[PDB]
């Protein structure tokens, strides 16, 4: 009985979903849909599982299919509005929250989401540089503050070590210090090329980490397990420092501090989560407003805009958060020429560097995330050959073992956030490269305990569904 088979497969998918095994959830929903392609609940649950795995494009299409089947399926509208929020389609989301708060005026949840949506809409409408309406010198550190302070405005190794300790005890760096770090670090970054270039001599090493997503206690574990940064232990943090994790302020100010301390050996590349559309939904903007001000947040936003987009080691390995391009013929010079100081556009090379994913089949598809592309091994081979490169290192996707090697070895994924969001139970890893030998060496590690704060504790409700 085809329909009762579809239904058993959907029940298994629900089971997979609840166990946080979205990849199988998706697969069993997909098979359910294969047997009965005309049920709204199926499309709606698969839309939610695509949302959980940040596949906004696919969540959007499934939500739309669910709504086209049943105009009264309320879930369909929330999950459609979530996808659109994450895609920067704020007005589209509001239309759906409206259609809901309409079909029941009473709903507590409906109006809260509508209002939260309108507030972002209203702000973005509204939307000189923030530093100029700040008077950092005039601020005063209260006598009774006993946490870390800069040594005459300067970051040092002793400041970094006390900062790390202070944060471990869940305490807050005085706002004056936070401001100074931000201003200097803006100054450093705004000097960098869009493409950072590093030469590693025969005897030198470099560590590449992937996403860390505000997992502060895991970030300290990287440093214990692999050493503090210094001029003989350089690091690249390949984006997505913040969001989801509820210690994002602690992660980003530690990283920025180390960038000031070892500016030529501690490198930070922009990820898709160093952007407004992500930060307003996924916790960072809320965490910074809770702990500091809306003005601090606007400053973080403007610094993120100067983060370089890619890094090239010895002209042979190319590192970016996302992946390769929607278009053929993009060169390394083209990347160097990108005007990066902005939010990323909806498409184009800057967008692809932050957002794209590899796919196993040849060619290009519109991406499952609803922005940029998926690119096959023939895309990767042509770009490497055209540019005299050996392979790429990228991050952006959660991996069960903390890394993955795709495209015949030409596309490497590294991911540095173990037990991601307290739920995935994945290993994390970092890479060592060596000047004499640029083949990636992987080191895996597991999650470490942290205080009682939930992931997304500071985020609005727009992307917390189910
Ligand atoms: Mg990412
Ligand atoms: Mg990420």
């Amino acid at each position: 009985g085809t329909l009762k088979r579809a239904e058993e497969l959907k029940t298994q998918a629900n089971d997979y979903f609840k166990a946080k095994d979205y990849e199988n959830a998706i697969k069993f929903y997909s098979q359910a849909i294969e047997l009965n392609p005309s049920n709204a609940i199926y499309y709606g649950n698969r839309s939610l599982a695509y949302l959980r795995t940040e596949c906004y494009g696919y969540a959007l299409g499934d939500a739309t299919r669910a709504i086209e089947l049943d105009k009264k399926y309320i879930k369909g509208y929330y999950r459609r509005a979530a996808s659109n929020m994450a895609l920067g389609k704020f007005r589209a989301a509001l239309r759906d929250y409206e259609t809901v708060v309409k079909v029941k005026p009473n709903d507590k949840d409906a109006k809260m989401k509508y209002q939260e949506c309108s507030k972002i809409v209203k702000q973005k409408a509204f939307e000189r540089s923030v530093v100029d309406s700040l008077d950092i010198e005039s601020m005063t550190i209260e006598d009774e503050y006993s946490g870390p302070k800069l040594e005459d405005g300067k970051v040092t190794i002793t400041f970094m070590k006390d900062l790390m300790q202070w944060y471990k005890d869940q305490k807050k760096l005085h706002r004056k210090c936070a401001y100074q770090i931000l201003v200097q670090v803006k100054e450093v970054l705004c000097k960098l090329s869009t493409l950072v270039e590093t030469t590693l001599k025969e005897t030198e090493k470099i560590t590449v980490c992937g996403d860390t997503h505000g997992q502060f206690y895991d970030l300290l574990n990287i440093f214990e397990l692999n050493g503090l940064p210094s001029e003989t232990n350089p690091y690249i943090f390949n984006g997505d420092f913040v969001d989801r994790g509820s210690f994002s302020v602690e992660v980003i100010l530690t990283l920025f501090g180390f960038k000031l301390l070892y500016p030529d050996h501690f490198h930070l590349l922009r990820g898709n989560h160093e952007t407004d559309n992500m930060n307003q939904i996924y916790g960072f903007e809320g965490e910074v407003k809770a702990k500091y001000t809306a003005q601090m947040y606007e400053l973080f936003s403007e610094v993120f805009e100067w983060l370089p987009l890619a890094q090239c080691i010895n002209g042979k390995v190319l590192i970016m958060h996302g992946g390769l391009f929607s278009e053929d013929g993009v060169t390394l010079d083209d990347i160097r020429k990108i005007e990066r100081n902005r939010q990323p556009p909806d498409s184009g090379p800057m967008c692809d560097l932050l957002w794209s994913d590899p796919q196993p089949q040849n060619g290009r598809s519109v991406s499952k995330r609803g922005v940029s592309c998926q690119f096959g091994p023939d895309v990767t081979k042509a770009f490497l050959e055209e540019n005299q490169l050996d392979y790429i290192i990228r991050s952006h996707e959660v991996k069960a073992e903390g890394y993955e090697v795709a495209h015949g070895g030409r596309c490497v994924t590294v991911f540095s956030a173990p037990n991601y969001c307290d739920q995935m139970g994945n290993k994390a890893s970092y890479i060592h490269l060596q000047g004499s030998d640029l083949r990636p060496q992987f080191h895996q590690f597991t999650a470490v305990p942290h205080p009682n704060v939930k992931p997304m504790a500071y985020a609005n409700t727009l992307l917390q569904l189910g």
